[PDB]
């Protein structure tokens, strides 16, 4: 069980620990966990009945299985923690899936950064793990791109976070764990210059923490 | 505590779940996550007294912080569960850290022994006189981690380099190799489970097993 409350300084403490970047706290590692969860339930039940490309047999068409797993591309960094809790999460509802990574950063222009190494994806189910929604480009870009180069059965997006009042383009993850506040997020894999991925809990960040750590690493 | 059974079949057991392609079980979920965090401990305890490179005011040396904190580096794509546990117990002890990925690869080939690629490289580029640690899945021959520790300390120049594996086999040796941090030992068997893979399948299994032999060719298809 999590205790939140602000100290006498006005910062926020969970579990007896301070968050003095934060501005709010979001969700408690707990009610993070379960949200996931649900979702995988979701997930696997969503994939468990269906069938796609048979590579194992170089055959037709199979159900998923071990044999013909549910691929999901990850999207590195901000998902990697997310995503190993959710695929431990999809294993308890003995959903068969594998794991490869892609990358991408904008320059707003957006590009790819790490190529995903799988090489056989036409005709299979694909399930994308993304840290967050904001504004959409980022997935928009990362779709088109899947989608014309490993022409997939069917492409699904599956958010930790939603943020909905920062959308600009057309984009609604066909999976969401949790719904956040219109202001930059940390914890749980979400970070300014790579510090506060670790915390077990989201908060929003105050707005003068946000050029705190400009040296390049 | 975690119930452990053979069904009918011969098959493992835990907690209702059955694993056919398990010969016997490792490590349990809790007993992994008790020596992951262990280590965490042992880890955070060496490194909150160091000092390295200040990138952050551009003075000299500074002790690892928020400012300037320990880098680590993880090998994808074997590491990323153990790093993602690993690091959330290195906040639980206050230990100051970043993480960047490097991506290896082994594959299948006509020489004597399957080949390794550096597939992506480490983004961070001022590691130069700062403290760095590698998070790796298993030392088994120990050639896998000879070439990466070479290579980020040519490229790098760190001012100390470490590795921390999750699990040691200490029977399968080949070259010298002795990590700084060990989570847990396992046997002289092909592991499974928490990370380990046969062709990226059995990696989300909460428990670590031995694989029944012959069973790493049972998924022989390129994903
Ligand atoms: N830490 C933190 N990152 C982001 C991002 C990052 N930008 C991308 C998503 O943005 P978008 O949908 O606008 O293209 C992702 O790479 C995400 O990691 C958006 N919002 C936040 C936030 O509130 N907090
Ligand atoms: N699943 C599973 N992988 C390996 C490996 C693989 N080879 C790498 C290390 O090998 P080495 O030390 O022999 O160079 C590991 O990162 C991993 O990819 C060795 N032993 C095992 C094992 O028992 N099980």
């Amino acid at each position: 069980v999590h205790v939140v409350s602000r100290n006498a300084e006005g910062v926020i403490v969970v579990d007896g620990k301070a968050y003095p970047m934060a501005e709010e706290l979001v969700a408690t590692e707990s009610v993070i966990q379960r949200s996931i969860k649900a979702v995988a339930k979701q997930i696997a039940d969503f994939y468990r009945p269906l069938s796609h490309r048979d590579t194992h047999g170089g055959g037709g068409v199979a159900p998923i299985s071990d044999e013909n797993p549910l691929i999901i591309i990850s999207v590195l960094k901000g998902s990697y923690i997310f995503t190993a809790d959710m695929v431990r999460y999809l294993g308890d509802y003995g959903l068969p899936h594998v794991v490869d990574f892609l990358r991408v950063a904008s320059y707003n222009k957006m590009q790819l950064l790490a190529e995903t190494q799988f090489k056989a994806l036409r005709g299979k189910h694909v399930l994308i793990l993304e840290d967050i929604v904001d504004s959409g480009k980022t997935l928009r870009y990362i779709l088109d791109k899947v989608q014309r180069e490993h022409q997939p059965a069917t492409l699904k997006v599956c958010v930790l976070a939603d943020k909905p009042g920062g959308r600009r383009v057309t984009m609604q993850p066909d999976f969401v764990c949790l719904t956040v506040p219109n202001k930059y997020v940390i914890g749980y894999g979400f970070e300014v210059n790579d510090r506060f991925r670790c915390f077990r809990h989201i908060f929003t960040l105050r707005p003068g923490e946000a050029r705190r750590y400009p040296a390049h690493l």
